[PDB]
């Protein structure tokens, strides 16, 4: 028994239409909702610092619905050749934060209005070259 | 004149050690007026932390735990382990570079270097002793 962050399980459907689960660290807030404190790698329509309602099933906390979006954006990237240096620089310039899953998959958090024509244009240019592919997993405020 | 009570405190940092096993290190410090925690010891083992870093904390089971970094001090933390003795020229270089040391027994030190003091000259001495199998070192926290 050691001190740990609370853990949220998000059920989602993968690219093969099969059920999958992603676990995210965060905090159970005084109102009983959950503050997400990791950048989601796979679950859709969620971002770092979103506040979500939960359903408890014994020892597990499951995502139920979004209560308050942080306004952050989540971009997933698969690297097909190499990660371009100017893309890394642009992520940093726009206050982005990277979470890696191995060397060739990453999720990037952008604060409100930091993902816009600048980053979308660079990502599109590298898709055209088949250097990477990206998903707009979460686009911020609905 | 009498001693006045101050907001001294202790924090537990939960971390994974060099073998990827869960571990805990307690650090002494001072509560700050904003509720954050000023670390006032050189961390011996926990990574990514330095003397005089300011960190956010969480309370659980009547104890305080590290949660996340608020403001890095810019200090660097270097862990050094030796076979049997710390060479005199290494100790002198640490001192010349304004380093402060904390012992864990006779063969282990964690060293704080102020901004810009952990440099290639210091690393060169560490590297020469590493090549001779007399010590190993780790960049636990790279500052400014
Ligand atoms: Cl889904
Ligand atoms: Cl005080
Ligand atoms: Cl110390």
């Amino acid at each position: 028994h050691h001190h740990m962050k609370s853990k949220l399980t998000v059920v989602y459907y993968d690219l093969e239409s099969n059920i999958a689960e992603e676990i995210l660290s965060g905090n159970i807030m005084p109102d009983g909702n959950f503050l997400i404190q990791e950048i989601p790698l796979f679950a859709p329509n969620l971002a770092l610092n979103d506040i979500v309602a939960i359903e408890r099933e014994d020892k597990m906390l499951f995502f139920d619905h979004l209560i308050k979006a942080s306004g952050n954006t989540t971009i997933n990237i698969v690297v097909l050749d190499h990660f371009p240096k100017d893309l890394l620089a642009a992520i940093e310039e726009h206050s982005g934060k990277i979470r890696k899953n191995g060397e060739n998959y990453l999720s990037v958090n952008f604060p409100p209005k930091k993902y816009n024509s600048d980053l979308k244009g660079i990502l599109n240019r590298y898709e055209e070259a088949n250097i990477l592919s990206y998903r707009e997993a979460c686009l911020g405020f609905s």
